[PDB]
C-alpha cells in the first residue's frame, strides 16, 4: 500500500460525506501534486517525519497557507490509515509542537 493508494482510500471512505462534489478531487489533486512525486509511490506505512518535512519546508516559502492546510490533510489520512491498519502506531505528521519557540500559538 502506497501513500497515494491509502490517501485515495481515505477519500473513498468519505465519498458519501463529500457529495458528488470536487472536494474529493481537491484532496486527491493536492496530494498527487505536492506529495505525489515524493512520498506518493512510497508505502503509507514507511512514510516518515523526515519525508514530510522535506516536502513542507519548500512549501513554507511559496505557500505557507497551503503547507498548513496540507499538513492537516496528511494528519487525517494517516490517522485513518492507522485505524484501518495500514501502518499502526502513531503519525509522523502529528507533531508534538510545530513552529514552537518562535510562534506556535498557545
Amino acid at each position: 500500500m502506497t501513500f497515494s493508494e491509502c490517501a485515495a482510500l481515505y477519500i473513498k471512505a468519505h465519498r458519501s460525506s463529500w457529495k458528488n462534489t470536487k472536494h474529493a478531487d481537491q484532496w486527491t489533486n493536492t496530494i498527487k501534486t505536492y506529495c505525489g512525486p515524493v512520498i506518493g509511490p512510497l508505502s503509507v506505512q514507511d512514510v516518515d517525519t523526515k519525508l514530510i518535512m522535506k516536502v513542507l519546508d519548500p512549501i513554507w516559502e511559496q505557500k505557507p497557507e497551503t503547507a498548513s492546510r496540507l499538513r492537516g490533510r496528511i494528519e487525517s489520512v494517516l490517522d485513518w490509515a492507522t485505524v484501518r491498519g495500514y501502518r499502526e502506531g502513531d503519525n509522523p505528521a502529528r507533531w508534538r509542537g510545530y513552529l514552537e519557540h518562535h510562534h506556535h500559538h498557545h
